[PDB]
Parts: C-alpha cells; structure tokens; sequence
C-alpha cells in the first residue's frame, strides 16, 4: 500500500483519500496506478454502492508529479489503466472538489457521476496544448458532453481555466458547501454527513441498476476515445515537443 | 372513452385533457394506455400538427395511482405502450406543466417536444431509487440529454427533484406564465391563445418536416432505452422488493 | 475573386471577412460557394491554425441575398457545398458575430468552433418554418447540439430567434465583447488583439490534433444530417410553397 493516498469503506461507501496536501496532491504514475486498484477493488465489494473520492489541503491535486528513456511508456500506460477503471467503475462516483484540479487528475474529475465543491474559488484546468499534447483522461468526450463544444474548444485551445460559474451554468457541480477552503477536511466530513442523510431509505441496488443504464449511453465513444487518444499522443511524443516543454 | 382524460380538436391542435383534479391527476395502467392510443390517433389525423397536453389542479400528475398476482405484467406492458407512443409520435408535442409531475407521468413531460409552466412552483420527481425500481418512460436517456449527467445522477440516485431553478438553466421549460395554481384552467387557455398567434404565418408541414428530421438525431437510443429498461426491471420485480415497498 | 468577401493571412490566422454591410451581408449563392473555398483555401494551408470570420456593419449576415426555372438546383449546390467545408474543416473555426445573423449564414455561426459577441443585441433566426422549408446547414445537428432540444423546438417550430440570453445561458458565446455596434472594425480588431495574446506560448499542432479529436464525436451525425436535409428538402420545392413565399 501507499502513503499518498488511503482508504477506508463506511457501510455504503467506499472512501478514497488524497493525504499529500504539502504537495498539492500532485501525482506520480504509479500513485494514479493505485488509485486505478482502489476503484478495482470498491468494484469487487458488494458490499460498497458508492466510490467517494476526497482530497486535502488547498488543491484537489495539482496533477501530474514532475521529478533511451522511455519513461513516457509509463506516462502513457498511466493514462490508458486508470481512465480505463473510472469509465467502467459501476458504483456510483462521487467527487469532493476541495480545490482546484490540473491535468490528468482534472481528467479524472470530469468521469466522476456527481461532483460537490468546497467554495466558488474552484476550477479545472487542462494544460495540453501548453505541453504540446492533446487530450487525455477521456476528456475527447467528457468535456463537450458536460460543459458543451463551444466551451470546451475555448478552454482546452488556448488553455484556460474551466472555472466555476462555467461549472454551475453547465450543472457540473451538484452541490456547493461554500466553505473555508483552509477547512478541507471539515468540508469532507460534512459531505459523507450528507450522503448519509439522504441515502436513508433508499433501495441502493436501484441506484446500481440505474447507474448501468445510464453509463451504456456512452460507454463505448468513452472507451473507443481512451484508445484513440493514446494512439494520437505518440505522433506528439516522437515528435519530442512535450519533453522540451517539461521546464 | 374514459372519464380521467379528455379531448378535442381544434384547428392544428389535437388537445388532450387530464380532468381530474381531485386525484391530482394520479393515472391507471388504463389511463396510461389511453393517453397512448390519444397519441395514435392524433398521429393519424392529417389535420393536427400538435398534441398539447394539459392538466388540472395544482399538480399537472402524481403518477402511478396505487389502489400469483402478475398484476405487475400490465405495470410493465403500461410503461412500454405508452413509452412507445411519445417517441414515435411525429406530431409536436407540446406540455403545460400546471404543476408537479411524479413518476411515469415526470418521464413523459420528459418526452415532449416543449414544455411551458405555470409558475416557479413546478418540479419533476422520480422516486425509483425509493420503491426500489430502475429508470423508466426513457429517461435512461431523456434525463441526461435534457439536464445532464450529473444533475441526472444527483437527483435519480438520491430520490430529489428536478426543480425549477434547474429547468430554466437547462432551457427545459420555454416559458413560464407565471400565473397563480389556483387557476390552471387560465394558464392553460393563455398557452392556446399564444400557440394560436405563433403559428399565424407558418406554414406548418415545415414543422413536422423538422420534428421527422429532430427526432431521428436519437430515435434509436430511445427505443434502445425502453427495451433493456423493461428487460433489467424484472430482475427487480422477481426480486420483490418493489411490493413490499408499497405501502 | 470577390467584392463581397476578403481574406487574409496573418500568422496562424487565415482572416475571412464580409466587406458589404451596405447590403447587410446578404449573400448569393456563389457567395456561400466562394466562402467555401477560402475553407479549401485555409485548410490546405500548412501555416493556417484558425480561421477566423468577420463581417461588418450591423449585422454579420441576412443570410440569402433575394435577387423550367431550376435555380433551386443551384439554392440545394450552395446548401451542400458549404456546409460540406465547415464540417470537415480541420482548423479551429472562430467566429466574430458583430450582430445578428439569417438562416444559412446563421446555420454557418453555428457550425463554428467558438464564436465572440459584439454585444448583448445579437441574435440567430432561423426562419426556416416562415418560407415553407425544413432545417439546412447542420441545423438539424448543430442546434439541439448547442442549445437543447426544447430550445430548438420553441425557435424553430415557431420561427423566433435564439437571442442573446440563450446563446449565455447554453454558453455558446465564449466572449461579450461589450462594445457599440456602431464600431465592428474595433471589434473585430479587439477579438484578434487577444487572439494573439491567448496564442502566445502555445504548441499550435497540439490544437489542431485536439479539434481532430472532438469533432470525431459528431462528424458521422453531421454529414448524415446535411444529405438527409437537402433529400428531404426536395419534396418541399417540387410541392412549390417556398417560391410563393419568397414576396
């Protein structure tokens, strides 16, 4: 196990937690592979109907760690094993945005089912065309579909922020707690104290059943884009232009 | 015919009446059949080019009235008749949301072509995850093209309405009269006033020449939805655990 | 060339521009047909990145200019063509709306990447449905796309426009610009001022194999659109109706 990242289940609810604030959250390649596990795990439970993921400190996570060569063969497997876990993850994805989020793990946000927010202080940002890359974490799909094409295009082009009002104007964010983002964890806890309100008397193998019907609307342009997005990275790579722009 | 349900023609307009307030409009497995056999007989007639359907009372419906015992094989053939009957029709579908609507009736506001409401009062409900039951009435997919994925997934999963405030930002509701919910009767009388004045100039095989091209954008994932919607209810229904749930 | 339409290039910017606002940008068919070209034109260009297009005066463009009788044939060559260019167009498609736009002109706003607005008195109208047609230019597609079905439905079914608080609300507009539509010029020069700042830093390849990635999601749904529109139109003309209705 790792020390970036824990968890613990809770009745329904399968916690994750990103426990590196010092770092912002920021993430290595084997880091985002474990959180792939987790999800692989929650899977299997059948006990657990929802997969919570919650961070801490400031930022939800700054994204990517930054510290023959073919490392990016790991960067690249990186991308492909843990967007390939929240595309076919059937429990019910919760994300608890204490932050703002950067790049992959942005990415990873936006596969998330139900998303809630620490204050109006937080955004996405997807830096690739600053890399030279293109995009990735499913993004192809995920952002024109929740946020609309004309958005998307305006901030993934000229890397801008996706930022809050933009995620209230599109129902992104189903809920914001309009907390101190000093408080993280207060955030957190009254989160689950929520959840668990409003999960009382419900048939949660519903809710399973319906998040499967629901998840065929696009599983196939999800994973048909993890491919293709992975396949049009390695022209980039080649290339060499995104390892120049690692300064 | 039936006493529940009324209607009549007038001009282009095929116009569909649920006359029983008292009830607050709750349907029967029949009721639903024969709002769907309305529907095929506006859709033969060559005169009408809009079904508009109106309520009354200060809910527009309260959905399902609850009043081997394979009673639930008619629940079952009800949504799939009546399910069937809204995605094909090729007339425009018009709705005049009086107030609340709950259940198979909520998927069904959820199916027309336009909705106009009362006042800021009205909202959709759709307890399934409550009665330990699956999407139905399309809203596999109605609801996520119509509001999107997560406010789709923040209300079904956790039993909450679709208010107002989210209708509008969603442009769902094309307009509002807002009128008191004493007088259903005048909000309805005023749409058919300004649906009158509208199509004044209009040459209307034009618009059904758009619907027949709109509709077909996502008339298969709607059919798709009302087949494997019924299929998965059935694990539930065998199950039992909807019954137990109806008290 | 043409008197109606200029084009330069500037850097990364291919610059196409309506230069007859006397006429309010009304275009003829071989308009629309040259416009297309500057497409070819940008899109073989190998230093190109976006194309940008402007217009002038009051509005961006009334859209057609009414000026055995087979010109009709000529109206469907025009339809095809040009639609064709912007659907397939693989560099990023910005457009400056400096006020409002018509019909096929306003079916092309729509089919651009991301737009900017003069002001808050802009508009699109599509009065397909008031001289007796159906829906061209992707429309059919685009709008529902951009805007929702229930929009969609309320604008074209009864020919109003899609006015300024819903181009916001649907954020279809990525920038008000807030100036006098009186000054196009200083509009038009103002969106290109922070093109050039917003570039700045960027891998311009990184955008292109993006914008080849999002359009994948609906480019089959659009060219399928833009054949079923113009068969379908078809039996609208040889009915006759839309020749009465141009007066």
């Amino acid at each position: 196990q790792n020390e970036k990242i824990s968890y613990r289940i809770e009745g329904p609810f399968f916690i994750i937690h990103l426990i590196n604030p010092d770092n912002l959250n920021a993430l290595e390649g084997e880091d985002y592979i474990y959180l792939g596990e987790l999800l692989e795990l929650a899977d299997r439970n059948r006990d657990v109907y929802f997969t919570i993921i919650q961070s801490s400190g400031r930022f939800f996570s700054s994204g990517a760690d930054f510290k023959t060569s073919k490392w990016v063969s790991n960067f690249v497997a990186r991308n492909v094993y843990v967007t390939d876990a929240f595309i076919k993850h059937s429990k019910v994805l919760i994300c608890c945005l204490n932050g703002p989020a950067i790049g992959l793990s942005a990415a990873l946000v936006a596969l998330c089912d139900i998303v809630y927010s620490i204050n109006d202080k937080v955004y996405l940002l997807y830096p690739f065309a600053n890399l030279g890359l293109i995009t990735e974490g499913g993004t192809t799909v995920s952002l024109p579909l929740k946020f609309g094409t004309n958005t998307t295009y305006e901030c993934l082009m000229f890397n801008k922020p996706f930022k809050y009002d933009i995620m209230c104007e599109n129902g992104f964010i189903s809920k914001n707690f309009n907390m101190p983002s000093s408080n993280a964890e207060a955030f957190n806890a009254k989160v689950l104290e929520e959840l668990r309100e409003k999960v009382k008397g419900l048939y949660l193998p519903s809710c399973l059943g319906m998040k499967k019907l629901l998840k065929s609307n696009h599983i196939d342009a999800f994973n048909k884009a993890n491919s293709v997005e992975v396949n049009e990275s390695l022209k980039y790579w080649v290339d060499g232009e995104p390892l120049k722009r690692f300064r």
